[PDB]
């Protein structure tokens, strides 16, 4: 359970990534692709993108990544009261587009990575510290809700 203060940190820095959801979703996925190309392989859509400068002037992709970053924000401002808005998710991802947990994991990772590019000034440690804290109350809930479906892992 993250305190108040601790969700403060992680709003404040979200209120910023909302400034230019774009721009933010668009860093967050190439990072991952490109340190875990293993995850490009779930995309259908996004297979044929072999270099950084294809993935960077695709539209498809940019569309994807507000699509991420809009749902995750949903979630956050929920403040782990996010039960209506995690469900839906858990059962796509876990059923439809068949993610392992480890993915949301290399995800998390990008996202820390990218809001420390981004904004150093509002991204210091105990930002970045209840930021993980976020990321991995998100993680658990969605991995009590594969286990539940036979898909923990
Ligand atoms: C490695 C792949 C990967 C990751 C880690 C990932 C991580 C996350 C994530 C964590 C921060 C969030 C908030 C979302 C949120 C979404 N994802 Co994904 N998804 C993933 C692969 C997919 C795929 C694949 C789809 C469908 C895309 C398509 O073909 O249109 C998807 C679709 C979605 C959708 C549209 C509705 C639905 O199909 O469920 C939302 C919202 N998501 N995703």
């Amino acid at each position: 359970v993250l305190s108040e203060g601790e969700w403060q940190l992680v709003l404040h820095v979200w209120a910023k990534v909302e400034a230019d959801v774009a721009g933010h979703g668009q860093d967050i996925l190439i990072r991952l692709f490109k340190s875990h190309p293993e995850t490009l392989e779930k995309f259908d859509r996004f297979k044929h993108l072999k270099t950084e400068a294809e993935m960077k002037a695709s539209e498809d992709l940019k569309k994807h990544g507000v699509t991420v970053l809009t749902a995750l924000g949903a979630i956050l401002k929920k403040k782990g009261h996010h039960e209506a808005e995690l469900k839906p998710l858990a059962q796509s991802h876990a059923t439809k587009h068949k993610i392992p947990i480890k993915y949301l994991e290399f995800i998390s990772e990008a996202i820390i990575h990218v809001l420390h590019s981004r904004h150093p000034g509002d991204f210091g440690a105990d930002a970045q510290g209840a930021m993980n804290k976020a990321l991995e109350l998100f993680r658990k809930d969605i991995a009590a809700k594969y286990k539940e479906l036979g898909y923990q892992g």
